[PDB]
């Protein structure tokens, strides 16, 4: 049986790759979707249940909801698409409202693969979450499956060392 059961949301605009990465890293309600996935972690069994939530203002008022039981939010941007990223203080102001003080928060630039078409830094990526206290950071591509263990298991890890 499990040592720990934990809830994460993956949150951010539509068509940054949210769903995507849920899926790459495992495999009705309106507004939310949610996989469970039994992780180990340095000999810890950890039941982790993924909420994925829609990306459209319209359903921040649903959405909500599971933003209060989150022990950690994913924040997903397109790094090819700058008004993604130019969202991110509305995200910022949904996690002032609504989420735990005590939740985790880790920062995404998704789609990594596409280098080419990127809008976006990886310093701006990187300064806007220095800006949060103890937001991480890091960039992934769910095609190229890159980061996208990491994503879910540092936050796992962030999320077992505050309790
Ligand atoms: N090139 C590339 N495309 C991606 C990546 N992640 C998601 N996508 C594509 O982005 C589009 C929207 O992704 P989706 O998971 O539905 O985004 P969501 O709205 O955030 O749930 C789809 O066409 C995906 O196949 C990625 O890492 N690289
Ligand atoms: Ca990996
Ligand atoms: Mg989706």
């Amino acid at each position: 049986p499990a040592d720990f059961k934990l809830q994460v949301i993956i949150i951010g605009s539509r068509g940054v790759g949210k769903t995507s990465l849920m899926e790459r890293f495992t495999d009705s309600t309106v507004g939310v979707d949610f996989k469970i996935k039994t992780v180990e972690l340095r000999g810890k069994k950890i039941r982790l249940q993924i909420w994925d939530t829609a990306g459209q203002e319209r359903f921040n008022s649903i959405t909500s909801a599971y933003y209060r039981s989150a022990k950690g939010i994913i924040l997903v941007y397109d790094i090819t698409k700058k008004e993604t990223f130019d969202d991110l203080p509305k995200w910022m102001k949904m996690i002032d409202k609504y989420a735990s003080e005590d939740a985790e928060l880790l920062l995404v630039g998704n789609k990594l693969d596409c280098e080419t078409d990127r809008e976006i830094t990886r310093q701006q990526g990187e300064k806007f979450a220095q800006q949060i206290t103890g937001m991480r950071f890091c960039e992934a591509s769910a095609k190229d499956n890159f980061n996208v263990d990491e994503i879910f298991l540092k936050l796992v890890d962030d999320i077992l060392k505050k309790m």
